[PDB]
């Protein structure tokens, strides 16, 4: 029953606001909706895999609050796999390659595929992070696609091509989904398109030993029985002197405040009294989550290392059912493995087939790319279709359509009477990741230690250290880079001494 | 407790469904989120304005499924005026016309504006009405915002100007927000751009005497205590013999089968169990709801009469917070007044102002649309916004982003085992109307008597009779009209 405060939602970002709460001397309850905590992120454990991630499991440097929160849980990270070569896998023909970027030959190529990753980090520099909606061209970006921006910027379509796959790849959505403004917002957050691409020294660079979702059972073991299984809300009353949550099994919590920490869209799985404000009551269905299927198919060995090949994958093509893939091998060299996206409307398309069907798919791309025969032998397969969960409505996050952000962007953490907003989607570095959960569910969980006047306003957002163990390289442009010409640019350099 | 069939939704299409099935001796039971019955549709009664509609309130000629069933139910209709001069607000002037279409003069514009009208309907008819995802170029229109469609096809400023108010007026919706092929599937299924644009012979034509809320209200008396008032359903489980649906308030009821009478977004209000199949589960976060404020300013007298204006004010601009009028007169004359909608965006910004600051900015618009100070002495006003509804969403109805159409669109009125669906959102004749709602509450109500064996495949899917009442004339189009050549055409020719 009585209570400081209820967390609704046991992923990253509710577990972390209420392992703050409780550390602080408070009351706190955590109501789950599942069996199980983690949210978005999931550790499967069997004898043929021993654990393996099936929702979010890279880490990087940059993000600091999820680097530290593991660390005083107890958790280790090692470096994925990028010692050989990576591939670049377009028109049918596999291209080996060094260093993040695939590199472009043709020189009217290279300066569109140079322009494009520059205008994102030129058009990024005028986004505030706390307020997307605040930049100078907001509305006119915001009223556009994706889809759109790359039909305009790009003059090649390898450099289009490219372009696409790195957003479906970024936000599991397609370009003509989502709105220009929020996905340039989105990438700037993340310190921009090196950063988000990267493994080594990027996003991608590491993983937790035992998997990421020790973090939250972790916390879980912290809290003891304050945590509630099994228990999705389904009513928030906030009329009377406490606050009301319900749940679905007929229990009910009375607290002072209130932590919503998920997905903003399933807060319409919550009756509201009041009813929410109006610009709320709208934006909770005007932003859905992305689809995305993660699979790992597993084999005796790491044979594409003896090709030179770090196990890396960048697949061009409607054909190619994955567009991406990493190696997912053990840190010990065992359970050799290969995790690969299969990214938005594919994940729509190819959900039709079974689980035998999509490890063919798959076998016989690898084979293909990796141009080896070892690819068509797996010994064991493992996959997570995340858009048929109720409790997470998809993955890896939220992303805006055309329109929306302008709109209801502002309303995203803005508390409503005694429910502060926490998840990863209310973050300002790292939206999206679990570094941002933890991010908004500690600012949520001090925001509430400031309205108890606990704490000053000063302390509701507060920086972090850098990691001694995962230190970040900055990220760096070459002279050519910054001032090499675009196509049109190019064209009009032509023009001009024709006169 | 027990019954047949449990309908969620006591709407329009909720109450519709329920009656069919009831008149088939099966035992129904609506269970209904709010105090009242209506969803959508509300009336408001009170001495100043006797009653008015603040929401559904239009019916017209093709509308016959909500004709016939207000007439079963013995309600009236009456004719919206259009006696007198529309008038069409442009750059700070009015400009008087007649007809359903405001007035070019202009040759190139006049041109962009023909062919623009004309594009639409020419794409619609290549958009099949109960699959819009079956369309030859599905895929290219549906990854394709309005605005896109818009930027492409209109050469002169004031045809995309006054296209987009269209969109806004439509569906309540940005041009930016919405898919091109959602957009002309819409249109085509409500018989086209003139069709939906028209107060004679269109869908602006009537309203019902008393309000459009008798339509539930008298349902409602019909069924008895078979409604249930403020009873949300928060649960439905699947995994037995017997369907359980859960509600807010700890009752259960068990049926047969369930009718699903909400708009879709709404369905995730609802924990199921066994968990919704993928497509459905992700479908229903992706389609949201437009937004307006529907607002009725009162006068003595409909003073814009005297001046040979019928009421009907079309008002491009940022500036002016209400795009679209119609009077709002009673038939005898009296409770004089005017409806405006303010749209979309405006919606939004408009909303943080008080009652009264709304009221002053459309008294001060409307003495400026219509030429008169008696514009500036209001006597009554009433206003709602509907996108403060928790269990509406906003209105009129469901819009459809770029890229879901193609991708989900299948699944909307597809049936998860033992639940059907029904809301004017699964019409295949004009969805998101009262019309669409009685279509798709009786179809459902159908595929549940199909499923009892009660009635053959062949009867699921019914006509209907056209309205004695209300009949239609025929839209023609001039051989001008269907042969002058667009801009870029005219410069091809050139
Ligand atoms: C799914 C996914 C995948 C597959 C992958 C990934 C991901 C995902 N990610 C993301 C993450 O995971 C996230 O972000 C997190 O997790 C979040 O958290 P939060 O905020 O906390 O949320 P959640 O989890 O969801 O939680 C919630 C909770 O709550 C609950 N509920 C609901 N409802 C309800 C409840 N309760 C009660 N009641 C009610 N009503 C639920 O159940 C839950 O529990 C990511 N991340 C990171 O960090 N990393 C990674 O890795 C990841 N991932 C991916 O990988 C990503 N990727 C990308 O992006 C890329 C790649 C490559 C390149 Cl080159 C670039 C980029
Ligand atoms: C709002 C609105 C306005 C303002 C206006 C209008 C409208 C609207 N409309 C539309 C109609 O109304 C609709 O469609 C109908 O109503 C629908 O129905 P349904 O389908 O049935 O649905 P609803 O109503 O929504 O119902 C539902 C129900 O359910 C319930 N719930 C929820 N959730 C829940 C529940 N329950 C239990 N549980 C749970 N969970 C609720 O509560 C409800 O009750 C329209 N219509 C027609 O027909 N007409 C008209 O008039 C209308 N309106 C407008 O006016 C339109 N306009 C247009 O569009 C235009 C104008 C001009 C021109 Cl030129 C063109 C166009």
């Amino acid at each position: 029953n009585k209570c400081d405060v209820v967390v609704v939602g046991g992923g990253i970002s509710g577990m972390a606001a209420a392992k703050l709460l409780h550390d602080s001397g408070l009351n706190v309850v955590v109501l789950e909706a599942r069996d199980r905590v983690g949210g978005r992120t999931y550790t499967l454990r069997n004898q043929k895999v021993k654990y393996v991630d099936l929702g979010g499991s890279y880490v990087g440097p940059t993000q600091n609050r999820i680097l530290r929160l593991a660390k005083e849980l107890g958790l280790e990270t090692y470096k994925v796999n990028e010692v050989e070569r990576l591939i670049h896998h377009v028109k049918g023909k596999s291209y080996p390659f060094r260093g993040p970027f695939p590199p472009v030959w043709n020189p009217i190529t290279y300066l569109d595929h140079n322009n494009f990753w520059r205008t994102m980090d030129d058009m990024g520099r005028e986004i505030p992070s706390d307020a997307p909606w605040k930049a100078p061209l907001a509305e006119e970006w915001d009223n556009m696609t994706m889809k759109e921006l790359l039909d305009k910027l790009c003059w090649t379509e390898s450099a289009k091509q490219l372009a696409t796959l790195f957003v479906n790849l970024c936000v599991t959505a397609e370009t003509h989904e989502v709105s220009a403004l929020w996905f340039l917002w989105y990438v700037k957050q993340c310190g921009g398109t090196t950063r988000i691409i990267s493994t080594t020294n990027g996003g991608q660079e590491r993983k937790f030993v035992g998997g990421s979702g020790q973090v939250s059972e972790r916390i879980m073991d912290l809290l003891g029985d304050r945590v509630k299984l099994e228990r999705p809300v389904i009513y928030i009353d906030q009329t009377r002197e406490n606050v009301l949550v319900e749940t679905l099994n007929h229990e009910m919590y009375e607290a002072k405040y209130v932590i919503s920490a998920i997905p903003p869209t399933l807060g319409m799985k919550i009756h509201f009294n009041p009813p929410l404000p109006m610009m709320r009551n709208q934006m909770i269905t005007r932003v859905p989550l992305g689809s995305v299927i993660k699979c790992i198919v597993y084999y005796k060995e790491p044979f594409w290392r003896k090709k030179d090949y770090c196990g890396t994958m960048i697949i061009d093509g409607e054909e190619a059912p994955v567009a991406y893939t990493l190696d997912d091998t053990k840190p010990e060299g065992n359970y050799a493995a290969i995790m690969g996206f299969i990214l938005a409307h594919k994940a729509r398309k190819l959900a039709r087939l079974t689980k035998e069907e999509r490890l063919k798919k798959l076998c016989e791309l690898y084979a293909k790319v990796l141009g080896s025969l070892e690819a068509l032998e797996p010994v064991h397969y493992e996959e997570k279709n995340w858009c048929e969960e109720q409790y997470s409505g998809g993955c890896y996050t939220t992303y805006f359509p055309p329109g929306i952000l302008t709109q209801y962007g502002r309303v995203l953490r803005q508390p409503v009477d005694r429910i502060y907003f926490a998840g990863t989607e209310t973050a300002t570095h790292w939206s999206g990741y679990m570094e941002g959960a933890v991010e908004a569910g500690e600012r949520a969980a001090r925001e509430i230690l400031h309205a108890m006047g606990k704490i000053p306003e000063d302390e509701i957002w507060q920086s972090e250290p850098e990691s001694v163990d995962v230190p970040a390289q900055p990220i760096t442009t070459t002279f050519l880079e910054r001032h090499l010409p675009s196509v049109p640019g190019l064209l009009r350099l032509i023009g001009l001494t024709t006169i």
